[PDB]
């Protein structure tokens, strides 16, 4: 049947500030975070850990890229479920990529 | 409890390229992609085969993951799959020194001479 | 929905060390594996503790991740543990340009000088 739970994504309204720590108090109300699962939230847990994920849920998951370029401020963007980042090498930096067992190494040489 | 779900890999031959994305056609023929989980797979009616209130299974995290790419100068791309518990280096050698710094989930790789 | 299995995390005790494979070991300890799911331990059958069709928990959900590391050629690497809603940020000084674009889920970090 149905299987559902309580997680709420970054952006959504009613987040509790009480109920999460100063972290993702910060997540909430970024644009980058936005979509994102929040998966902490505090009585103490509200959503337990035994408490079934949802496909759903998986389509939330994520981390935050971002790129600073001297004083310019951080650009951010969102590596979700089989996003790609790609590291391009220009002159005159040479960028190569080995890969081992699960230990991607992306080399960078003049 | 024995749960199964739906969800199919990238690179599974019964994908159906008419119903779906050029943006999943493309993950879809990609070595890059080949084995991760396809989570964005639409039916006729360009709904999900399955839906967001389904159960997730062990299975379908084994399948999580981005690509990583290379590409230097002109040449083709080489990529890479993190998936979970895989390990990504960023390494300098040769005049270029990389360095990194942690702190409350805010990682940072810094790139210089 | 009330739901449980057996993952444990990389650094949890109990982990049986002969029956599972080089690498796992190779994170078992490793403090920046630790905490992360052990997704793929193996029983004492030589088969994989948890089966794919089983369901996944939140608990799970949480352990998810991967390992970002730095090296600056001859030192040790340094490692971090990048888990869900984690930042990672590439930045460039004297005098790497580090710029970035993005399409489509497909993110292009560049680097110059």
């Amino acid at each position: 049947t149905p299987v559902t739970n309580k997680l709420k994504a970054y952006g959504d309204a009613n987040f509790n500030f009480t109920n999460n720590s100063i972290a993702d108090a910060e997540k909430q109300v970024q644009e980058a975070y936005k979509g994102l699962l929040n998966l902490n939230e505090k009585n103490a847990l509200l959503v337990e850990d035994n408490t079934a994920a949802t496909v759903g849920n998986l389509r939330k998951l994520g981390w935050v890229l971002s790129s600073k370029n001297g004083t310019r401020n951080e650009k951010s963007q969102q590596v979700k479920h089989a996003d790609e980042v790609l590291f391009e090498g220009k002159g005159g930096v040479q960028v190569t990529s080995t890969s081992e067992n699960g230990k991607h190494t992306i080399t960078f040489a003049l």
